[PDB]
């Protein structure tokens, strides 16, 4: 979402995105760094392909061709600079000058040691509260961005944690068609479709590098659940780590976890969806966690088999037309686990990531909520060492991943929404360790 300096009047009147550095002559004298040679300001590129039919109401969604709704330049660094104003570094980089390499090391949760459970539980609990210093979320879709009265625009502060929350939630969230008619649901802009696992990769990266900047540790690194284990349970949800049932509330967290603290974002969808408006700061109920709960359905009450994560390895292109949930053959669509592990399309399986999710019941099993429950980060990380597994072993293949026709907001070029700098699915498809600055101590099963 946007930098704080961009989410003003006169930016969205320019419709430029290209904020000082630190300038050493006035304002603007510095944008993207010019004046040092880390970037510059320039037109943005987003996707002008078509998309598949599914979506109809092209002209009425500001996701459409991201962020081109919003703003038409933007910084474009230099070299390995990135970040908003050029002022940072490409991903595995570091250094003033963006030329120290670093690579950190994704582990296994239950690996940690005792000091690294807690330190990691702090951390996730630290960014939940702490304020994003870069980016603030609208409230408002672009028509009212700058407020009744045309000149307040309609941005809040957000924490860290829920800014994670809040762009999967704008990515899935209902186009609006008016008040009164019934929003269109059939888009989603990070799932069922090509698009899911580059998505969830630059989500967790961002939130990486949030926590890294948080706490001042460069290396900090995401860990893993693999969720993989045939169980019946959730071996991560103990009181040392992400926290167990309570005894007074089978669907609430233990009080003697931290997370039985946490308060959701974006659980109004009934407001956002019958007002037009967007999911905002303001936090409401608990986060609802029941793990094997869901009694109606015993489909989801087990967790995937470890030969599930094999067998989804087997399929060797990455995706498959309609480059859907009923894509047959697809490795993207067995991994989020709309088909079965073969890779075999059935409407009635859940496996995979998508089973992971079911298998809490809960707020982690709801698509507009999901990340509230902080084991969403556990499981992602998992599915991307899926992820860059597959990268691995079919040399990073994206011959598949298509260019055109693709669900709205799936083509290879579109710009990940809403992710700011704009940022394509094609600049994640790379394997991480030698692109990305980090790697999964991880072993597959064989
Ligand atoms: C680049 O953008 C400027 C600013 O327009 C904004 O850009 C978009 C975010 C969109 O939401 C517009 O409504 C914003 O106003 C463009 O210049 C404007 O062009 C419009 C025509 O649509 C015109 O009515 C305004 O008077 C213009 N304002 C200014 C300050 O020039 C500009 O055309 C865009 N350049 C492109 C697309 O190449
Ligand atoms: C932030 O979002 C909440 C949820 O949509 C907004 O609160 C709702 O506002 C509507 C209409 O004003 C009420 O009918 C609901 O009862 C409210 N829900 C709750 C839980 O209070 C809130 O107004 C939004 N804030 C801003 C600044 O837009
Ligand atoms: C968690 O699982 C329970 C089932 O164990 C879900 O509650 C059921 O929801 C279905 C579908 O609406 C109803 O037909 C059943 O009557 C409900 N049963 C009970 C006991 O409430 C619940 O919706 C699930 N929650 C989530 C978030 O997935
Ligand atoms: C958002 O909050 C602003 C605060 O900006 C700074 O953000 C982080 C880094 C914290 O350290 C905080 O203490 C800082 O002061 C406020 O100035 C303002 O009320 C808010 N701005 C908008 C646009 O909502
Ligand atoms: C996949 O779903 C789309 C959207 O409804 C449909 O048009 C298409 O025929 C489906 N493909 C199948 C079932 O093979
Ligand atoms: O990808 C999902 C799949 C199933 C359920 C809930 C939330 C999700 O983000
Ligand atoms: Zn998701
Ligand atoms: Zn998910």
């Amino acid at each position: 979402q946007f930098p704080r300096q961009c989410a003003t009047v006169e930016a969205l009147r320019s419709g430029m995105c290209c904020p000082d550095l630190s300038p050493v002559s006035g304002p603007g004298t510095d944008r993207c760094g010019s004046s040092s040679g880390r970037g510059r300001c320039e037109a943005v590129t987003a996707d002008s392909r078509p998309h598949s039919p599914q979506y109809p109401h092209d002209g009425r969604d500001d996701r459409e061709v991201w962020p081109l709704r919003f703003f038409n330049r933007t910084c474009h660094c230099n070299g390995n600079f990135s970040g908003h104003n050029c002022g940072t570094c490409r991903p595995g980089w570091r250094g003033a000058a963006c030329d120290q390499r670093v690579l950190i090391v994704r582990r296994n949760l239950l690996d940690l040691s005792k000091e690294e459970k807690n330190h990691f539980v702090r951390a996730l609990d630290m960014a939940k509260r702490t304020t994003h210093p870069l980016f603030v979320i609208a409230t408002r879709r672009s028509e009212e961005i700058l407020g009744p009265d045309g000149n307040t625009p309609q941005f809040e502060n957000i924490s860290i944690y829920n800014y994670f929350v809040w762009t999967h939630y704008y990515s899935v969230k209902k186009t609006f068609l008016g008040v009164g008619q019934e929003s269109f649901g059939e888009v989603d802009f990070s799932h069922e479709g090509p698009a899911f696992l580059t998505w969830h990769r630059y989500h967790l990266l961002r939130l990486e590098k949030d926590m890294q900047e948080m706490l001042q540790e460069p290396s900090f690194s995401l860990p893993y659940w693999n969720f993989a284990t045939g169980k019946n349970v959730c071996d991560i949800c103990t009181d040392d780590l992400m926290g167990s049932r309570s005894n007074f509330d089978s669907t609430l967290i233990s009080p003697n976890s931290v997370f039985s603290q946490w308060r959701v974002v974006c659980d109004s969808l009934e407001d956002y969806d019958t007002l037009g408006t967007l999911c905002n700061s303001t936090e409401d109920g608990p986060i609802r966690r029941n793990p094997a709960g869901n009694v109606a359905r015993p489909m989801v009450q087990r967790l995937p088999e470890p030969q599930d994560v094999a067998q989804c390895l087997e399929v060797g292109l990455f995706d498959t037309p309609p480059f859907y949930s009923n894509s047959t053959n697809s490795f993207r669509n067995t991994v989020e686990g709309f088909s079965d592990p073969t890779g075999k399309y059935d409407p009635a399986v859940s496996s995979l990531h998508n089973l992971a999710h079911l298998f809490l019941n809960g707020t982690g099993g709801q698509v507009h909520l999901s990340p509230n429950d902080p084991i969403f980060v556990l499981l992602h990380t998992f599915t991307d060492a899926v992820f860059d597994e597959w990268l691995r072993r079919y040399n990073a293949d994206i011959s598949t991943f298509p260019l055109e026709n693709a669900p709205i907001g799936h083509n290879r070029q579109y710009n990940m929404v809403p992710f700011w700098p704009p940022v394509t699915n094609t600049e994640m498809f790379v394997t991480a360790p030698d692109n990305l600055g980090y790697t999964y101590e991880i072993q597959w099963p064989s």
